[PDB]
């Protein structure tokens, strides 16, 4: 039990020390390592209340009883005597970087979890490379360091969100008593687009700053795993080499898909070409209905644009489908046409002029399920049709890492694969929500058992979400229909109301078009299984409930809760509308 | 126990039935008073674990054991073939109207509180009277029904506060590429006022609607408790008189103070006529440091004015005073300008001009705690030195109900005074929070105890807030030094971080302005025992927080569960700085 949980940390920590924090012996060999500059973890046995049997057990590798105890990649070093013999005789510097292997660690991939892994594993440490590169889109389009969600991601995505919700504040304003005229402005997308790239820009800086400064090896390298501990990796100039690590991170992402269809690569984009796109799309078709599709026609709209959006079957499937619907309804009467029940069957009629900065225009023909013809012509056709990882370009299958039927790795709950010395974590761990706290949670988390000797798992349930359209959606835990479907509908109590934003009520929005609900287990003290809210700052407001409802929370608790007035939020915590009533919700 | 409660239930409920939700007797004695339009209260013996006791304990009152039994007033008024034999014989509309009072319930005071009791009461069949007035300000301004709150506090306040945040709005809007210039564009006092006094209109309407359709009755009166069941009214007419009533709830609030100087009264105003002056106050001097004082100057400066605030000693006194002092300095550094450690010792040099619609002009003179002298000009002096309630005008001293050293009533945890049927609640509550959502909680669940047998008392502890500076403060219990005084220094452990709003960052506002902190005991498993936020939006970020400090979160619960992003509030999910280590804050 301690013996086995003390055998692990030993043969993968690269430094450690065992120690008492009420110990003169266990301080001067601390000041040694710190002002030799050697990193490494520390286990203070003092404030562990199975510190007596773990300092027996360590003379199972020592021989000794005593504090402190140094190791060095599985390897006892000394006591407090043979540490300061091998640095008074500059021994200390080669004892401690000798090692099997180049790296400690090796993370494949430099985005939202790959960089959190490898940053923290150095903080203990750890010899560590972060390899990153960056495959250009059909067009042509690269990024820098930083993964899917800093370079074309949840960053340029809600600052684009922001620039659409700004034109609502602009009509509010005269309401509020402000002179200027919403009807005589216009947007400019190249100057946003400068804005948002250049903030990009710093972040990308930012993580190759943190990198050299927490003594990570950058390589701009495709990385490829040919066995167990051999990394092969190929640079910007086709230069192929070998590299070797103790323990290796699998933290590649996913990239767009493309339907199998004439003209889809050739002629539209995907996300990943839209947040730099020099000129503005113009008269835009997205096909798709993820949450990727609606985002990002919602912002459009709110710049100006004119917008369809062509849907195979339903909105945001996989989410709560009454409150889809409710967020479909409120574009549709905000500007996006909707092309329900189609898909596209083939794609051009000019070309992009890029001097002039101008796109092209394109001739969309598809179906509906019926059969009838689909036939329009639009200037860019964006494609939000999901997305997968190509791992058979990261990872030899003769290495033995298993996948699943989507090509994602099948792991353990300390994200171990079936290699011992090989993990995954973020988007290509099979399984798990996609989402960029999510991956760095289970990194750092990840790192510290590797290098610290830590105990703690990356808790994947009921983590929470927010759709950021243009009237947003934020949600944690079942929708109405998974809990139905898994109780039943007996078993099941909805409390919900309509809402309005004081903030809407000078301004003359509408009255009863945000909404929220609690789904609730009557047979477990009305346990709160759902949360559910449409309207403003939909992921401020959900954001702490995931807190409560981590620790089990029931309708008692959030009638017992006192309100903030006035806020959106205060409307969870007097809710008493039950569906099964049939009384109505409105306002 | 239970027979205790039972007697209670039967000595104060106005019209109840005992009943089982599977008997028809039952049913057709609720069709009967259904269609005859008598409204009831309703206790399920069914549904209660408690109810084969309570079925036995009915019969000391009735001598029967059976279900339904049917109590008006304490009285048992018979079974089935008794209820309905009065209803045959047109008997029964005289037997449930029939009492020693005109009314179950007076409450006096129309305000948040008061209207919510009065509703939820008449809910139950309690015959019920509703009595406000609103004694007008020293110039003269007076309103609607519904409270401070609703006339001339959260509403109003919250709105100017909203058109003071559009400011920033139009000048961030720039950056996001629309094509607005903000240095041509001003603001109209009065067009806003017209639109904050409309919506304000549309909640007096709706409120005397709401009684109406409870079959509640409103009198605009002022009233006065001559003894334990009498009540003297006066009515717009200046004519005298007196209704009776079993159950008083006292719910008249407070109205602002004013300081004791030569010229307050005459030339200076409140908050009670801020938010309906026909005219921009102009340059402004705010005597108070009070959250009313700093949420008023505060939205004035955005509004374009040139405002001043006359500090006595510290901001926000009874808040953490770091946050206060954060607060004050974001506040400093937009505008508004601060007299530190200043009294005012008196107040005309230009009379207000009403018909052209100009403020006049005064000379304030003051002094320094160290006796420098101050004077300076202003055009309106705004006080905000606190708020009293006046119950010598609602209260004969001679009824007997006690009050503490401020003139607030002292009460039990049920809201009872020393007078057996008399209540109060709201801000005349002595040691109550003065907050709306309180008032409305606790005129609710006592309107329940009282006229439909509930128990469930209102919880004060821990009450989340929120004050509305340009920059928002929210917290949800104890400030740091609170909690180091109750715990001792070494028991405290506080984790804290800067922040930046995504959407400050294209913007181009400040890097290290918005702060976050959590204060936690050590030794009670690092309970978190404060939440303090300083930022956009901080009261939704704080709510849902509120329900999982409720129910007794650690930092352990705060880390175990998973950020969404982008948002401001997923700070607090992964903070890590402690105070004690001494290591920056900054982003
Ligand atoms: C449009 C869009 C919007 C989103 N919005 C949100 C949002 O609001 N909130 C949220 O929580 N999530 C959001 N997400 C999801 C989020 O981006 C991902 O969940 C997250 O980026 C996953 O991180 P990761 O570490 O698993 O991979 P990534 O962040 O994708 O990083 C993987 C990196 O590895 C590189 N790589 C691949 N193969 C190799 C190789 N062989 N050698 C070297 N490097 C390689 C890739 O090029 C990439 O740089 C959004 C995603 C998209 C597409
Ligand atoms: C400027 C300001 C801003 C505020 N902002 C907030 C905020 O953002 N959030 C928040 O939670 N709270 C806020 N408050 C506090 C909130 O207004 C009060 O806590 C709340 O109104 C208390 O309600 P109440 O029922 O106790 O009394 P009130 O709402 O004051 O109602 C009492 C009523 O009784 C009437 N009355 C008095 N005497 C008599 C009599 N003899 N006969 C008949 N009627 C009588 C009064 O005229 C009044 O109409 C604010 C207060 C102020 C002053
Ligand atoms: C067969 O190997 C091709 C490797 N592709 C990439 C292209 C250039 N890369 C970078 C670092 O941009 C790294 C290698
Ligand atoms: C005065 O010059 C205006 C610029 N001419 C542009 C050239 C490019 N055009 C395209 C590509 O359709 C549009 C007109
Ligand atoms: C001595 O009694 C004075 C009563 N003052 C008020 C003035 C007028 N009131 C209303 C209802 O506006 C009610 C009575
Ligand atoms: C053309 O008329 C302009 C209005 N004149 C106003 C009259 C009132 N004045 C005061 C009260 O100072 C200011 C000047």
């Amino acid at each position: 039990g301690t013996s086995q949980w003390l055998r692990k940390t030993v043969d993968s920590a690269a430094v450690i020390l065992f120690s008492k924090t009420t110990c003169p012996y266990c301080k001067k060999v601390k000041d040694v390592l710190a002002e030799a500059k050697i990193k490494h973890a520390t286990i203070e046995l003092d404030q562990l209340s199975n510190g007596s049997a773990i300092q027996k057990c360590l003379a199972s590798f020592s021989k000794i009883e005593t504090v402190p105890q140094m190791f060095v990649r599985g390897k006892f070093i000394g006591d407090s005597q043979t540490v300061l013999k091998y640095y008074s005789n500059d021994e200390l510097a080669g004892i401690v970087n000798e090692s099997k292997y180049d790296y400690d660690l090796i993370v494949i991939g430099g985005g939202s979890g790959g960089l959190a892994a490898g940053k923290e594993a150095a903080k203990y440490g750890a010899k560590t490379a972060v390899l990153d590169y960056v495959e250009p889109t059909p067009i042509g389009t690269t990024w820098g360091l930083g993964g899917t969600c800093v370079n074309v991601g949840c960053i340029p995505k809600k600052l684009m969100h922001q620039a659409g919700l700004l034109s609502h504040a602009l009509e509010d304003a005269e309401h509020f008593g402000w002179s200027l005229d919403r009807s005589k402005i216009s947007h400019n997308w190249s100057t946003m687009v400068e804005g948002v790239q250049s903030h990009i820009g710093s972040l990308n800086w930012g993580y190759k700053v943190a990198l050299r400064d927490n003594q990570v090896t950058y390589l701009n390298a495709k990385g490829r795993l040919i066995s167990p501990h051999e990394v092969q990796i190929t640079d910007k100039n086709q230069k192929v080499s070998t590299i070797t690590g103790n323990k290796i991170i699998l933290a590649t992402g996913e990239r767009p898909k493309y339907p199998e269809i004439p003209g889809a690569v050739e002629y539209g984009i995907t996300s990943d070409d839209l947040f730099s796109l020099p000129y503005f799309p113009g008269k835009t078709l997205v096909i798709g209905a993820s949450y990727v599709a609606l985002e990002c026609a919602g912002f459009l709209a709110s710049l100006g644009g004119d917008v369809t959006v062509m849907v195979r079957s339903i909105l945001l499937r996989g989410f709560d489908q009454q409150m889809a619907e409710k967020v479909g309804d409120y574009m549709e009467n905000h500007g996006v046409k909707f092309a329900k029940l189609c898909v596209p069957d083939e794609i051009q009629l000019k070309v992009v002029d890029t001097e002039n900065n101008k796109p092209g225009l394109l001739l969309v023909k598809g179906h509906y399920t019926d059969g009838k013809k689909f036939e329009e012509e639009f200037e860019t056709v964006i494609f939000a049709v999901g997305r997968e990882p190509q791992l058979s370009k990261v990872l030899c299958e003769t290495v033995g890492v298993k996948l699943d039927k989507n090509g994602r790795v099948v792991c353990t709950d300390d994200e171990q694969t079936t290699v011992s010395n090989v993990y995954a974590i973020g988007d290509i761990n099979a399984g798990k929500p996609q989402l960029t706290p999510v991956a760095i949670q289970a990194g750092r988390y990840l790192a510290r058992r590797l290098f610290a000797g830590a105990t703690e798992l990356t808790d994947y349930s009921n983590v929470a979400t927010t759709v950021f359209t243009p009237l947003e959606y934020g949600a944690c835990g079942l929708s109405e229909e998974d809990a139905i479907e898994k109780y039943g509908d007996k078993d099941i109590e909805v409390y919900h109301s309509n809402f309005k934003p004081l903030e809407w009520t000078v301004a003359h929005r509408e009255d009863n078009v945000c909404y929220m609900k609690l789904v609730c287990r009557k047979s477990d003290n009305m346990r709160v299984l759902g949360l559910h809210v449409l309207g403003p700052n939909a992921g401020e407001i959900t954001q702490g409930y995931a807190v409560a409802i981590k620790m089990g929370a029931t309708k008692a608790d959030f009638d017992r809760t006192i309100g903030i007035h006035p806020t959106c939020s205060e409307t969870f915590t007097t809710l008493h509308v039950t569906k099964k009533s049939g009384v109505s919700p409105i306002v």
